[PDB]
Order: structure tokens, then sequence, then C-alpha cells
């Protein structure tokens, strides 16, 4: 599958795209303001993950630091990102259908538009200003809005019993955003594709 990913944000990003054991593709790349990048994604991933990491720096051998979605200090991830990460969620070619999301399980920084670019089913986007908005308890000094199992590390945060409900923090960003995860529980926003679908992945959509 192709997924076109593009930064439309004012600033610098750098667009990451794991498996969680693996890069999917290159793994990672620079994008500047209104830069595009086309990934190859192979038929039958499941799990996979892309997502902006914000203020980074790397040195000659792709070795550095971002302040949010950092994944070990790569500029071309194999695993997957520090939170907070708006994160873009795929399964392709799952008995014969693709499946999406966006998630703010673990947290906010960048915000995002996932939609398909063949035909059969919706996008999805969560485009408002979590981060102005972020409660003080949950707001990340390097930038974005944590989660608050990220932040507390409690059972009932993190749904570790597998059994939790929503909270005064899960609310605020499914209030902000009702088409994305907000915990882990969350009434499925999944959006259901025809397998073999191309995609997507807009920064900053809106402004």
């Amino acid at each position: 599958a192709t997924f076109e990913i593009v930064n439309r944000c004012s600033y610098t990003v750098w667009a990451a795209a794991s498996k969680g054991d693996a890069a999917l593709d290159a793994g990672g790349r620079q994008l500047n303001s209104g830069e595009s990048w086309t990934i190859n994604v192979e038929p039958g991933t499941n799990g996979g993950k892309i997502w902006a990491r914000t203020d980074c720096y790397f040195d000659d051998s792709g070795s550095g630091i971002c302040k949010t979605g950092d994944c070990g200090g790569l500029l071309r991830c194999k695993r997957f990102g520090r939170p907070p990460t708006t994160l873009a969620e795929f399964s392709l070619n799952q008995y014969g259908k693709d499946y999406i999301d966006i998630s703010n399980i673990k947290g906010f920084n960048v915000p995002m538009n996932f939609s398909p670019t063949t035909r059969g089913c919706r996008g999805v986007r969560c485009a408002a200003d979590i981060v102005g908005q972020c409660p003080a308890k949950l707001k990340a000094p390097g930038g974005g809005c944590n989660d608050a199992c990220t932040v507390f590390q409690t059972s009932e945060y993190c749904c570790t019993t597998g059994k939790c409900g929503p909270t005064e923090y899960s609310r605020f960003f499914k209030r902000l955003c009702p088409d994305a995860f907000s915990y882990v529980l969350d009434k499925p926003t999944t959006v259901t594709c025809p397998g073999s679908s191309n995609y997507r992945v807009t920064f900053c959509p809106t402004a």
C-alpha cells in the first residue's frame, strides 16, 4: 500500500513510520513545511503507526533527540515514539479489509488528518487545538499534551486490568476530537476500508 505523508504545518516535523519491532519503509524523514513523503507499506502489515516528531536535532549518522515522539534517538524509527504523539494507526489486509484510526491514547502533539486516497471509506481527523487547551497536569514541557496514563501511571488511566472507564482527562481529548480514541476501552472509532487501499496522512490539515 502507498501512504503519502504531507506536512501542512508551518514548522518542520520529522515523520516516523513503524510497526513496533521494525521500520516501515525508511522509518523516518524530515518534512519541511509543504513537503510530501511517499512510503510503501507491505500488504498484511498489522499494527503500523505513523506520527510526527517535533524539535529534533540529528547528526550525521542520524542520531539525536526530539522533544515529542522520539524513537530512541534515531532519525529512522524502528520502534514506537515517546509520548505525547498523535497516532495514525492501521492494520492492512486483515481478512480482506483495512482498518484505520487516529488515537490520542498516547497523547497529542500535532493535529492530523488520516484519509484514503482510493475509494470505499471515509477519513478521520483530529485537528483541534488540544495543546492550547491542554489541562495543566497533562501539559508536556517539550510541547504537546500527555495522556493521563503516561503522566500518572494508574491502573484506571492505563486500563491495566482490562477494565476501566472514561475519566476527566480522557473526556477532554474526546470532547475536542470525537473521532479519535481517548482511552483504551473507548467506543471504537475505527474505519473499515477495502483491503489494499492507499492513504494520505496530513499534519496540520486545517492550519
